[PDB]
């Protein structure tokens, strides 16, 4: 019985030393209740992980390192290609970035209803109580990200997105069909990353909207306590 939770992470090149004290801390606050077990699904091109050895929930996956932008671009046609078996081991999806870290335990509050769409995103940390008018939204209508002027309510980031695995699943087929079909235009939106998620989240607005405490940037002064840090890439221990 249980529940069933599953994390997707990418660390494919020098993002791999990222893994360690996110999984340090994942087993500390992120679903640590009796009624959770916890998944990992590691895309990456290490020959292994920290403590793959003694764990058996963390799932090595083979993935090279696509560089820029296929790295953020094409991130969810690599979950495609495990599909079939997420929606067997886990009941919720969540998508983690490699420098992100875990600062205070995180519970059920999270999970989406069972009656609404199960969908999950995260307010962009730059854009706090900023008008509609300084959004980076896709402005272009010839890409299928494109939001018009005066549409949206928040400025979604793709540093975190979840939701229930039927939902998500369909999330990331209906995104990657929005990639190819840019492909064949000679377009690419931007940002890639995080506008494709906008405009999803716009047809179909999340049940629950994280505020960017989940995705505070390490260094910064945001008007919330932060919960999950984003940390600094270019510091001399990484
Ligand atoms: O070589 C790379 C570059 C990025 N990422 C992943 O892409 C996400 C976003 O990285 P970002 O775009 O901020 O890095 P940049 O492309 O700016 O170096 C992170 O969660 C990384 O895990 C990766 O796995 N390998
Ligand atoms: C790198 C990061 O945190 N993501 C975004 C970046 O892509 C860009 O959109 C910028 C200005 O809008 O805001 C952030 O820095």
């Amino acid at each position: 019985s249980h529940m069933r939770i599953g994390i997707l992470y990418i660390c494919t090149g020098k993002y791999d030393i990222f893994w360690k004290d996110f999984y340090l801390s994942a087993e500390r606050y992120f679903m640590q209740d009796q009624s959770f077990i916890i998944e990992y699904y590691v895309f990456t091109d290490s020959p292994k992980l920290y403590d793959e050895e003694n764990n058996k929930h963390i799932h090595r996956i083979k993935q090279k390192n696509l560089g820029w932008p296929d790295n953020t671009l094409k991130r969810f046609h690599i979950f495609l290609r495990i599909k079939e078996q997420l929606e067997r081991e886990t009941d919720y999806l969540f998508f983690f970035n490699a420098n992100l870290l875990f600062t205070s335990p995180i519970g059920k509050e999270i999970l989406p209803p069972s009656d609404s769409n199960g969908l999950l995103g995260t307010m962009h940390p730059g854009f706090y109580n900023k008008p509609n008018s300084e959004f980076t939204y896709e402005r272009r209508d010839a890409s299928t990200a494109y939001i018009p002027e005066g549409e949206g309510r928040y400025y979604y980031a793709g540093g975190l997105s979840g939701g229930c695995t039927k939902a998500y699943l369909k999330l990331c087929t209906t995104i990657c069909s929005w990639v190819d079909r840019d492909a064949t235009n000679h377009i690419i939106p931007i940002w890639h990353d995080q506008s494709l998620i906008n405009k999803y989240f716009l047809d179909n607005p999340p049940a629950i909207t994280l505020s960017p405490a989940y995705l505070y940037p390490e260094g910064w002064l945001l008007p919330f306590e932060p919960i999950i840090l984003i940390r600094d890439k270019n510091k001399p221990q990484y």
